[PDB]
């Protein structure tokens, strides 16, 4: 019944409430046999579809667009990959004439097509269109907006697989500044934007910059709790009478990266440490 703001592309505005019953009928099927993946029955229904909205109201229209960006996916996740770029082309095309060359649906098409390419290493043919939706978000949702950040993260990956390391720790470092302004400093996003960053330095070499944000995650999450950490009793371990001295999902993954880390330092009691308390984190 409920779908994300990401896939709102894929549906008409509002209701659909001057659509023929017919047509939002054979829209909620193409997207019900969609999700399963029953392609066999989703195909032709999107087909019927787009014949019956071309003859009401045209082919330049944004209903038909919409059926063409379901289709496209569909096309996408068989591996029909050129046939998805047309369709998607066509769509934005026709959202560009009917909606204006700024318009949401039209970053959301350009967002599927960047997507596509890159999915496909064409990294560098998707960066522009995913430039062009963050300039669309930003005039729309303003440059502040937690949708403009999630782009940024996104951007930031596709620069990240150009090895363009200085535009990726920007786009970062903005995306996290909105995140944390904005939102929480214990929102999620902020813990998820940090570990992506951190990726990036480890790729360039950078152990130590990485370490940091590892920790400054793990800090924040042990804080909220009781305001020492695993990692300071990692080091404890690692730099070394009557009875011995017996002892959130964004969480345990920056734990499996500090273990890894450590690890990749040789720095191996620190490492089991936190190897042991990612596998206890994650049951």
């Amino acid at each position: 019944h409920h779908h994300s703001s990401g896939r709102e592309n894929l549906y008409f505005q509002g209701g659909g409430y001057e659509i023929p019953a017919r047509l939002r009928t054979l829209h909620n099927l193409v997207i019900q046999y969609a999700s399963q993946g029953r392609y066999e029955v989703a195909v032709p229904l999107c087909k019927q579809a787009l014949e019956d909205l071309e003859k009401t109201s045209g082919h330049d229209h944004p209903d038909v667009a919409t059926m063409l960006n379901i289709l496209a996916l569909v096309y996408r996740d068989q591996n029909k990959y050129k046939d998805a770029a047309n369709l998607l082309n066509d769509a934005l095309a026709i959202r560009e004439k009917t909606l204006g060359k700024d318009h949401p649906a039209v970053a959301a098409t350009l967002n599927n097509l960047a997507v596509l390419y890159g999915k496909r290493g064409k990294y560098k043919e998707a960066e522009p269109l995913c430039k062009r939706a963050l300039e669309i978000r930003e005039k729309v949702l303003g440059k502040d907006h937690p949708d403009v950040a999630k782009q940024l993260n996104n951007l930031a990956l596709l620069c990240q697989n150009q090895g363009k390391y200085e535009e990726v720790e920007y786009y970062y470092q903005r995306a996290l500044e909105i995140y944390q302004t904005k939102l929480g400093p214990d929102d999620p996003n902020v813990a998820k934007t940090k570990n992506n960053l951190a990726s990036c330095y480890l790729k360039q070499g950078k152990f130590k910059q990485a370490e940091t944000l590892y920790k400054e995650i793990l800090t924040r999450a042990h804080e909220r709790e009781f305001g020492k950490p695993i990692w300071m009793h990692a080091e404890e371990r690692e730099e070394c009478t009557s009875f011995g001295e017996y002892g959130s999902p964004t969480v345990t993954t920056t734990l499996k990266n500090l273990g890894a880390l450590y690890r990749r330092q040789g720095k191996f009691e620190a490492a089991e440490t936190l190897e042991e308390a990612a596998m206890r984190s994650r049951k």
